């Protein structure tokens, strides 16, 4: 029985190229770059032979293989890119069935309720000496795995921890005052809420639309103004910001201005309705999918590794080159890159326990009813993990990437496996090092990243993370934003109206009758850095220029001021470029007796503006909330449950859980174990080449090896 | 017959054999060829081509015709370079231009046995011609003329030669001028320090055993206002020596403490200065892998099988929306010039013409050996000259296209640069994504054309990309790698005596090695002519203001715009949490807002950054070099101002660079402006470094902000 190949074979996701030259069949899927010739009795795969029963088989230019050529050619094991793990990583996710065994555990008691979500289902942290001895010694972890379920009954959070080796509840705690993360079903009880309401399709009306069936609604937090939002703090509220859908794909084109509904999610209703001075909805179609345009017609470019990988994927953990990590999936912050070593000519030695984002935050500027309260927190108010946006092949990443699956619980409880979630790709990246000395023979070698890409999009934005791996002990970290600005109706069409400039007081005019709001884009990494050990210490070097006091001509010098930050208030500081901070092992020394270091840089470029710090005043509630915002750096002392910078529950928060808190007493930071955390943000104002959609934009981050190695690390093994 | 193998190797073509498919892959520049031994036709970038003489094997190895390179290779199947018939006005000097302008030179009676040439290079023609051939087709009138810069021995003197009359036009002795470093200066230096018996001798009490393993640098000496005891009138420069050990790496043995003050036209050491014996770093550190074995690697291929997206005609390259002029120059290197970009069917004026301006690498140790230590790599020692060739798929990726250029050396004789340049189209993530809840993915892929020139001074090797984005953007990026400039010490750890005297002025990267502390500083001129020639310099600073509008916020985001008018007013430090525009305020886009590229000086880097000079301001690097100290310039057009460490900067006296041009109380309102944009590094060493420095990048961008109506990506209509 045969099948279709082309059809078949793009069902799979494998690229199909046939050369009518070679009379050659080229299929490409992640880590397998296959051969096949019509009526040839075996396939090459990875550079290897493969027999085949069945041959592809050509008819009237068709061709056709096999019920099996699938699972044959590509499960064959010639293949190696992927290998089955002997005993489990200790910080493996949650597998579906334990998602299920934890959630018919606390269905188990007498407290659940029929209308209980999750918000949260994932692995206990075990114990960090634990972990790192199984990654280091092989020496197994005793205590029995454990699972935290956090759950939102009706308005109430509830923290239940159930153990998954003896199947049994081991607590559950109600956390009074919590407000729970928006869940996926709040979006349509927002927009079914709003549908039901006859007030709100009269007020609609009056604003120009007569099909209020037309009407899209986005949810959005009300955050905290100590009542001067007029408020009631107990209730579950979200707001609700309106958009007219013309058919164009696009309805964020089409604001329907100074219209907010609040709804109460427990009653299922409208419970306020704020209402401003009518602006005409902006009509016309701006779609962003190509509908209206023409095709490119580009010549192809392939990245193609025929022989496989050069990383090899068992189970969760990466080898590659130097370097061994492992990689899990939250629902909340997305990837974390895990019991990160660097083998130096035989030794594995410590760099990060454990690497996730912290957490993000996209404020706006305009203090209009539709805009003051409007801050997405994007992982922790809406779950970036949940909303993980697939990698589309070939386009979001390159042609030569591996995409991995990952698994989550969705918010009744359900696994839901999310398909090409995070990309793994090695790339050429311009000259390791160069020297071509003056008549002699070149000397050159080519660089290779290995980047794990992951993207999450929460309602218009979307936002892709890259760690990136440098062969020569650097870690990267990028964050890129691309998607459909939030816009604001208005009345100018153009700067030359009369309503122009009150128009564009808080953003440009991108369009007629559409202006991009001044915003912030905000992300803040945790990073559990363990240069070399546990026990480390933050030093600052600053460069300055000094008198000289040596004699000749020079009346200056460059010279450095050390000095260790022995406390958590002072390592909480906004970070100048021009300057070093180092974690360093006051323990461990290289070769010339420096202690072995990283250098942390939250600032290492970007393709926006820089926010040097939150564009808020400092009377502000989201400025006392949020004071992650404010500062670069940030070193507090390893703790399990310190995982946020927003904090735990930020969602109506009225002070400051995160970052804010963790730094606040001053514990030592003096030979001990540290986490590092980096914020790094920029002020988005908004031009016409960002409308109808908006190219990607760039921040850099990086963590440099500083006298960790004893010299270049990608000379080469040494032959005496 | 010929062997293919043997013959396609030394054409520099990638042969690749498929036994399985019975298949040859060759691969040069744009051709992407595919060949079966007896097939009596071939594929080149995809298209069918009839061979006179199948591939035939004999013995396991191919055989080829003997014209089958012309055949194939040059079959016009592959589209890459086409032929330019009417020659761009900015095409450089060709071979026979060089000679035939330094024959018109050596015919005049002024011309004196033994002089050399620092720069023979086209005199450019006027601007607006240039633009009315690449807007208009039309033809420049006035011929070809060759500025010819020629040393005296130690006298400059300045001609100008028209080539199509073949005649002088002009002579010109350049009063106080010192000429740059010459190649011969290398050998002479090295010559006089080994016929020295004083040297050998001052070399003899530090250790040395063989004085004729001592490897000279020639370093200029700067200006200090005789501080130094050095005479203002002589041709000097200052030696720096080291040890070979024959490991290839001198570098790593320096003889610290011990400078010698050659005169060139004395032929002589004028000065020898000692300070305190340190005995010379000995262990071998080799970089070039003598003593290493590579981890075996599974390949990697970047393949266009069809070709490439770009063409070359003449030195004119199309890709996509751009059009651009890119030449070679041997002071500074590349020049991309006449730059549009091709919306919905007119072509924008962006940029007249960019390139490197200048750059400097300045030190910060006071002693002896250092405290005059910088080195003006392009304006002292001719960057487009120290062209270092493209090593194929490792300094450039393996879908690569690498061009020849041409140059004068120092004698007037023309060199022939192999692999000067590589052009090359990448992949850059998603241009643009969309994923809407519960619809259909929208993303499109980004690509971006590269140009890459290699550079290559003594220790270090400069690295330029000038990086072309589909959507409009231009980057320009700047990388660094080679071997550091280093200093004898005693302390081997940390834990010994001197360690703390031992660095005060950098990093300890080896035993009885310090990276002495400095800076790197790269500064790009940019005649943008943003959608025109009449341009104002408009600044946008986000700021937070209280709120007046009502409602619970205390605080908005709003901006202070504000127009930059006064050429003094516009030499700036560069904040990047602020927007600095040129604009056209005679073009407005779609909205009514004026036509404009925003400037970003630093768009980061991976090493700490240069807030500015890390010199005191009465430090004579200071006054001589204004450049350092502020990111953004911005002076009116004038095709004779062209360095921003101005034309002669060996031993200079005062600022004839950018604090020249950009004194000068005059208005920048609507009018020619040229950008300058100063980028620096403080580079602190680590081990990570040596022997060996793993290249850095520092990154700037020119973004259009409101120059186009929409995301310039989406694609025409229908
Ligand atoms: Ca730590
Ligand atoms: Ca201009
Ligand atoms: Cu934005
Ligand atoms: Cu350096």
């Amino acid at each position: 029985h045969m099948v279709p190949m082309d059809k078949t074979l793009k069902e799979f996701g494998a690229d199909v190229q046939w050369d009518d030259y070679a009379q050659l069949f080229t299929l490409i899927k992640d880590g397998a770059y296959v051969k096949v010739k019509p009526g040839a009795q075996t396939a090459i795969v990875n550079g290897q032979p493969l027999a085949l029963q069945v041959p592809v088989v050509m008819k009237d230019n068709k061709a056709w293989v096999s019920d099996t050529f699938i699972n044959d050619v590509f499960q064959s094991g010639l293949d190696q890119t992927f290998q089955v793990e002997k005993r489990p990583h200790p910080l493996n996710a949650l597998t579906a069935d334990e998602i299920k065994q934890a959630v018919e555990i606390v269905k188990a008691s007498a407290d659940f309720k029929p209308n209980t979500r999750f918000t949260e289902i994932s692995l206990l942290p075990p114990d960090k000496e634990a972990v790192w001895a199984f990654a280091l010694e092989n020496k197994p972890v005793d205590q029995p795995r454990k699972a935290d379920v956090i759950m939102l009954d009706g308005k109430h959070i509830i923290e239940a921890v159930v153990d998954l080796q003896n199947n049994k509840l081991l607590s559950w705690q109600p956390i009074k005052d919590a407000h729970g993360m928006v869940l996926l079903d709040d979006f349509a009880s927002v927009q079914n809420i709003i549908n039901n309401s006859e007030e709100f399709a009269a007020a609609v009306k009056k604003r120009g639309i007569t099909d209020a069936k037309k009407v899209i609604t986005t949810p959005l937090t009300v955050g905290y103004f100590d009542g001067k939002d007029g408020l009631k703090q107990d209730a579950r509220l979200l707001k609700v910001i309106s958009y007219l859908d013309v058919g164009d794909g696009n309805y964020w084109a089409h604001p329907i201005e100074n219209l907010v509904a609040v709804v109460d999610l427990e009653q299922k209703k409208i419970v306020k309705i704020e209402e401003g001075p009518v602006v005409p909805v902006p009509m016309t179609a701006r779609p962003f999918d190509g509908r209206d345009r023409v095709a490119p017609a580009v010549k192809p470019m392939q990245i193609i590794e025929p022989e496989g990988k050069n990383y090899t994927i068992t189970g969760d953990m990466i080898h590659w080159r130097n370097w061994d990590f492992h990689l899990s999936m939250n629902s909340r912050v997305g990837p974390m890159i895990s019991t990160v070593t660097y083998n130096d000519n035989g030794t594995k030695r410590k760099v990060m326990y454990e690497g996730s984002l912290g957490g993000m935050i996209v404020p706006y500027g305009d203090p209009d009813i539709g805009w003051y309260f409007k801050a997405y927190l994007d992982s922790g108010d809406y779950g970036m993990g949940t909303l993980t946006s697939p990698i589309a092949r070939g386009k979001d990443a390159p042609s030569n990437a591996v995409l991995l699956n990952e698994t989550i619980a969705d918010y009744t409880g359900v696994p839901m496996e999310i398909p090409r979630a995070i990309a793994v790709f090695e790339r050429y990246a311009g000259p390791e090092y160069k020297h071509q000395e003056m008549g002699q023979p070149n000397v050159s070698t080519e660089r290779r990243e290995l980047v794990v890409r992951w993207i999450s999009t929460v309602g218009n934005y979307d936002y892709i993370f890259d760690w990136i791996f440098h062969e020569n002990g650097t870690i990267g970290i990028d964050a890129g934003a691309t998607g459909i600005e939030a816009v604001k109706g208005v009345k100018a069409k153009t700067m030359h109206d009369e309503t122009a400039k009150d128009d564009t007081r808080y953003g440009t005019l991108i369009d007629h009758n559409i202006v991009g709001t001044t915003h912030q884009h905000i992300y803040n990494f945790r990073l559990d850095l363990d240069v070399d050990g546990e026990n480390n210490s933050l030093v600052a070097m600053d460069p300055v220029v000094k008198p000289n006091t040596a004699g000749g001509p020079r009346t200056s010098t460059m010279q450095v001021n050390q000095y260790n930050i022995g406390n958590q208030q002072d390592a909480a500081q906004k970070f100048d470029p021009g300057t070093i901070r180092l974690l360093s092992n006051p323990n461990k020394e290289n070769r010339m007796g420096n202690p072995v270091s990283y250098q942390i840089i939250p600032y290492a470029g970007g393709t926006h503006p820089v926010a040097k710090g939150a564009q808020f005043a400092p009377d502000e509630w989201i400025y006392h909330r949020l004071s992650f915002m404010d500062k670069q750096l940030w070193v507090t002392r390893y703790h399990p449950g310190e995982r946020f910078p927003e904090g735990k529950y930020p969602n109506r928060s009225t002070h400051d859980t995160g970052l804010g808190q963790y730094s606040k007493d001053n514990e030592s930071l003096d030979n001990t174990d540290a986490v590092v955390w980096m914020t790094t943000g920029t002020t988005h104002v908004a031009r016409a080449e960002e409308w109808p959609i908006m190219p990607t934009e760039w921040v850099h981050t990086l963590l440099k090896p500083w006298n960790f190695f004893d010299e270049t690390p990608t000379l080469g093994a040494l032959k005496k």
